[PDB]
């Protein structure tokens, strides 16, 4: 007959980028199941055998890698923060953002972003490194956006800032030039046509958004003590494997129980 | 004259047990404290010239290689966990490790331990992967203990397991035993004198507890769908950091707006 939906999903699940398999033909779901769950576990005994690194792992460290070569120093800083750095933000209680937030006690939330840890350190920074200050973090942030085609409520930020000498768009885009043809990503960066500073740049993958950029100073400077010009961008690791792995949904990229490296864990 | 308690505060935040300033004489409080700033001003310039590499991420890099040399496949599962996983650990809403957990929502916490995600790990690669299961996991863990000495709130577990054949207790000992040696860390094994299996050991480096290991079977392994023997030994790395760099405070080691690879970041 025709395969009904859970069929489907079942096989959507199973499925990879790199299957040719005829998925319409004679075969039942449960030929068709059978021979997916084979390849699937084959796929995870050559990782098991052969490499054994995590891709979102391996990606973190290849990232550090091109920043600390450039001169950027590698942050690790709190995950919880206090919420009144969500405050400072500029994410008021009626923003869309602001309802996005998990809280955690009364006073402390996870980090949605990376940004106001950022400004913290690039403050006290200042006070001890020379002109100019190039810094970056990643790691985990977390929002209860999951429209779950493009969106995780749990992922993984990039965030590199520099801030003084040097802080011009076009330093600004060429770091990201660099970055995504390190990575092997082609791109495409949209913003204001004759932007010089202040405004935010998008970096475009297709209808997908890799990074939004910005060249500061902006406004939100003061609220952090940051009086420098700045400039800086957030990339979201998941996107970036979805785009090197050509995977349909962006769930196959994330911290999982029922996906490791793209593949289903539920066989 | 003597100094004060604010006085006293500000050179221990500044101090570093490389340091040899005495810190009784005839010297001025703020003799001391320039020469100190100085100092700290300095090694952070020379990290930031010629390093760049945080502490946290780069033992974390470190332990990474190791074990994914020895044949442990790595694991990135969600920090985001139901709070369901936490009772089936043996945590009712009576124990004492239950009032430590941060709880996000109605469902979900943050995760104080690896267990659960890599108990349902183990379940779902037996499926999969030829004997014996060998995997683990390094990443945030979060516990409202922090008496601050020697608990943080926010901290960095390496968790490893292996499920199958080889789970005896000589074959966990050799793990940590080669694991430590790696990190130059003096360590002692402290037990059951004549125990087989069931029960935990404890790593010890003096009075610091490293790592509790186990040698399974235990009856919590019904509650996962576990029935197989295995071994398994969770780690702090804040606390292995505290130990290799001989940090008199564990905030030193830990994710931080306060200090910088062991250095205030207050100057
Ligand atoms: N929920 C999410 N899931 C995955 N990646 C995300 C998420 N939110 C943000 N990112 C990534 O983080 C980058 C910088 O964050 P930000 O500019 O705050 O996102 P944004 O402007 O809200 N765009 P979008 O996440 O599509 O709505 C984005 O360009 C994405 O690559
Ligand atoms: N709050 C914390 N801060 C830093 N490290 C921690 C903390 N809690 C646990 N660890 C580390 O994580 C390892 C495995 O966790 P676990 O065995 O559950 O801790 P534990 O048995 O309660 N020991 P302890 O919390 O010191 O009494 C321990 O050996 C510690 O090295
Ligand atoms: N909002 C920033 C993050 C940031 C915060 C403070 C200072 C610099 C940067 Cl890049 C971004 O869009 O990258
Ligand atoms: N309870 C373990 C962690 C764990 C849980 C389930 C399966 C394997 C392991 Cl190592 C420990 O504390 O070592």
């Amino acid at each position: 007959p025709a395969l009904t939906k859970s069929q489907t999903d079942r096989l959507e699940v199973l499925l990879n980028p790199k299957d040719e398999i005829s998925l319409n033909s004679g075969k039942p779901f449960r030929e068709l199941e059978s021979e997916l769950l084979s390849r699937r576990k084959k796929d995870l005994q050559q990782i098991y055998a052969e490499e054994r690194e995590n891709y979102l792992g391996k990606l973190e460290r290849e990232i550090t890698r091109f920043f600390v070569d450039r001169g950027f120093l590698e942050i690790k800083s709190p995950i919880l923060i206090p919420l009144e750095y969500i405050e400072r933000m500029g994410i008021d209680n009626d923003t869309e953002l602001s309802k996005q937030i998990f809280r955690v006690d009364k006073n402390f939330c996870l980090r949605p972003m990376l940004a106001p840890n950022l400004y913290n350190y690039l403050r006290k920074l200042d006070r001890a490194l020379p002109d100019p200050i190039k810094i970056f973090e990643i790691g985990p942030c977390y929002r209860k956006e999951s429209d779950g085609k493009e969106h995780l409520e749990e992922f993984t930020m990039l965030d590199f800032s520099q801030m003084g000498s040097g802080c011009t768009r076009e330093n600004l885009e060429s770091i990201i030039t660099d970055f995504l043809n390190h990575l092997g990503i082609d791109f495409k960066i949209v913003g204001d046509s004759c932007m010089v500073f202040g405004d935010t740049l998008d970096v475009m993958h297709g209808d997908l958004e890799l990074s939004s950029a910005v060249v500061g100073p902006i406004p939100l400077d003061r609220e952090w003590g940051i009086d420098k010009p700045w400039i800086g961008a957030g990339f979201g690791l998941e996107r970036l494997l979805k785009v090197k792995h050509d995977f349909k949904n962006i769930k196959r990229a994330a911290r999982s129980e029922s996906y490791y490296n793209g593949i289903s864990t539920n066989l």
